[PDB]
């Protein structure tokens, strides 16, 4: 399900579907999850970013910088 | 766990419920799923802690290991 | 659209055209996206930094740092 | 000690009891059992405190090394 | 007037020439480009520092460290 | 153009380590790698110039620290 | 200073009074003695400021290049 030595196949898992990323800081976004790298670095279509728990504004396309990510949810 | 390989802690945790200290203070309690040698995670049925208090539930999740402070079998 | 493999060919996919890019510290700028490379250094041309949606400076170009983006909006 | 390599310390405390100061005034002590280069290290009969006061027993514990402040063998 | 793929060209661009530079801390920076490394790190002859549009500082020349860095401007 | 020799000419004498936090440790300098990470014997750590606390041997992340004055 | 070798700003400094404006808004004033390619460096008879004002006088300190903002001569 998960190679056991690649935690990073929990994202391959779920390309083109809906996920939740938790940032730094208290931001968050969910949107489609459309690419990744190694880095964690990824783009999300249709998506909405919300701050301290409230949705700030929908983007068409977002590319968000893994060294930001806190985590990743499905 | 040979002395010189902490991460076989972690590979001794597989499958196992794992509590996981991250920064800014913010807990995570699951079963450990998967993991790399920069400490990315997966956890299966993880929850969420602030406070002793659950916040969210998730059924799996991908927690980055920059952001890990420690993990307790 | 994207490889699911490579995240920055959103910003391939992005030059000469309008981004919005998010800053740590939540600075944020809009502009004509020129240059980029892997580390998301990238160079914007007629460049906007806001606050509250105010256009509190603007730049011919300016060359902004990667390792302090948090998001960049094609 | 060889003054080329200060880890020696900690080679020199493996199986005994340490203190491990982390960043944001967190406080652990218990048993060294492992760490690498990175400093990454696991404790067994784990303990965090709190103004000297133990507030709670983890067991055993893998701390990421770039949290790590200072370490009392 | 810079590679596609080669944003920190546009520091050579401005080689002997005036810029602003804008560090962590919303902190500014103005003077003469002299020189300048892949990290970012740089020199400036005649610079001057910045808070609310007026010259708090004149410190000649300065090396400052890439990593303090937000943007850099003609 | 190696000031980590500092340190080495240092090395077996009273020490004064400044780390991030404003928080500041001192004791004899005893070992010590390029990362800057450094083992003290005999340490101090104080605050407003009081001794908080005393470790007979610590070992200090590089990292961390601000400077270090002998 | 060669447009391409920022660090012989430092090199053209030896010996002279410099400014190190450090992270957290320190400021050290003193004689550049030495540095490396990471900034690190050393002071003779250093001075801590605070708001303008001074704070500790040392009289031989390394200063990690991490923590440096912008070194002027």
């Amino acid at each position: 399900r998960v190679n056991v030595q690649r935690p990073l196949d929990a994202l391959g898992n779920s390309l083109n579907s809906p996920v939740i990323i938790k940032l730094k800081g208290d931001r968050e976004f969910r949107g489609v999850l459309k690419s990744f790298d190694l880095h964690m670095n990824l783009v999300l279509n249709d998506a909405e970013e919300l701050e301290d728990g409230e949705v700030t504004r929908r983007l068409g396309t977002v590319l968000i910088r893994g060294d930001n990510i806190v985590y990743i949810s499905p």
